[PDB]
């Protein structure tokens, strides 16, 4: 792949917008300037080779950007990016890590280590599927567990019951590496909503399958739990990108 | 009422973040870098009084600034920010003002001149009402006349139907004072949704009142015209967010 051309210039850039403008009602400020942020960011792959590091490299990053987030408001999601993060609504209605100053500035993102100055890639990134498990997760996996550790109250949980090849939940998943399991007695209640694309033949259904090898961890946890299938609003949302499915019918 | 701290900071921190990686397969880049864009903003209001300003001020910054726009794409919107937004979901369905580069560096922001060192107000800025009518709307005035002058094919306007105090089309608003009255012959049709907000009395309907007069104007400068009220893809975005309302009522 091809890195990010002026990679500290954008890095500054969104971190200034954010600083400044974006989710002040919603997300506390951080307590470091941008350029600590980048020296940080920075020192955690430069002067090494791209597959060097681990899951330590990037903890002071994370130690010097993290905010406190909104209790019950947190949410995770796999396989389901794009109605997540509509549902969400920018942070109106939920939290993802997307909108929390880490994830924001870096969402996107292609970068890498070099031995030789400047220190970093311009020209080549490795396919990360070529490095070792620590190192191509070392970032958004250290991103994941910060973000997870923070919930508090009530956490929900979106996924995809459509996939023939993809359980609902999977303990490789990134929830399953790192954020289920990065979850304190703060919090109180697991739910789940079980997306069923439209049109499409259903594959998991609540308590049953891979859904409910997640239930008995949750109540494991001392947890609660629920889980539903297709709840309204959510399926409005749907309903929308295919207002002629059969499951859009009025009265 | 407070301006924008690191107005400069901010500005060119989104121009550079909007530059590298915003919009890149529905927009085309702009020529001018982002020090001569900041240049040509600046000049516009430093060194004046907050209302000594008119229609022609940001006029090189827009000539600067400005994109082609992708056929049929470019919607307009009168009373529903929110709403109109969220269907266009950030230039994937239709594009919107706040989409290019000048719309999305400004959005939300806030600045006045000052005659004294350092030329622009960073204690408060009057409230704009206070000003000439070509003064208070010398900035979003001149985006949207270049907006819409830029416009091809099929355009959408999004206005409230529901709002007994405010028409669906007054010749007062930004559309009619800047927008459709620039529209080229390059422009073959304007598509109106009109939008009816759920549990509130309808005030406002197609053929009828002032969509009647916004039809025999378009249909003056030669254009096609349709109209539609709460079409399924819109309402479903609607009762999302008001998932018990009696029109979200399902077979
Ligand atoms: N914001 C994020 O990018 C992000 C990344 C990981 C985890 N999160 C957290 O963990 C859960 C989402 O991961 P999930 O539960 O695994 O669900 P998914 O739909 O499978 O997502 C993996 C896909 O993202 C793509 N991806 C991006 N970067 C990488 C990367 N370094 N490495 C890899 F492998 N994939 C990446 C990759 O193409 C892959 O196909 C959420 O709760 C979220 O908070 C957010
Ligand atoms: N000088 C000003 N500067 C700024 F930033 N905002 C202003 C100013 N004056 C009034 N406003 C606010 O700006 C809003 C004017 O919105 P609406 O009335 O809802 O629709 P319309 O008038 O058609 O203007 C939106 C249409 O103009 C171009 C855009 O692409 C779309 O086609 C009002 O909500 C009002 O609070
Ligand atoms: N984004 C805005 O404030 C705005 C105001 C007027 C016209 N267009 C946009």
């Amino acid at each position: 792949i091809v890195p990010t051309r002026e990679l500290e210039n954008v890095f500054l850039g969104r971190c200034k917008d954010y600083e400044i403008t974006r989710y002040l009602d919603i997300l506390p400020r951080v307590r470091s300037d941008c350029s600590a942020l980048w020296k940080d960011f920075f020192k955690a792959f430069s002067f090494k080779n791209p597959c060097d590091l681990d899951l330590g490299s990037y903890k002071d990053f994370f130690t010097s950007a993290q905010q406190q987030l909104p209790k019950n408001k947190v949410m995770f999601w796999s396989g389901v990016y794009d109605e997540a993060h509509d549902y969400a609504n920018t942070g109106r209605k939920y939290i993802t890590l997307e909108d929390t100053l880490p994830g924001y500035m870096l969402n996107s993102l292609v970068w890498c280590g070099q031995r030789a100055n400047p220190g970093f890639n311009e020209k080549v990134c490795p396919d990360f599927k070529t490095c070792p498990v620590q190192a191509r997760e070392s970032f958004w996996g250290m991103a994941s567990s910060s973000y997870a550790h923070s919930a508090e109250g009530e956490v929900t949980y979106m996924v995809d019951g459509s996939n023939p090849k993809v359980p609902a939940y999977r303990p490789d998943s990134f929830f399953g590496k790192y954020e289920l399991p990065n979850l304190t007695n703060k919090v109180t209640r697991v739910k789940v909503i079980v997306l069923h694309r439209l049109g499409e033949k259903i594959i998991e259904k609540c308590g049953a399958g891979s859904l409910l090898d997640l239930e008995k961890l949750v109540k494991a946890k001392h947890f609660a739990f629920d889980c539903v299938e297709n709840p309204r609003a959510v399926l409005f949302l749907l309903c929308s990108d295919n207002p002629n499915a059969r499951e859009c019918r009025l009265a």
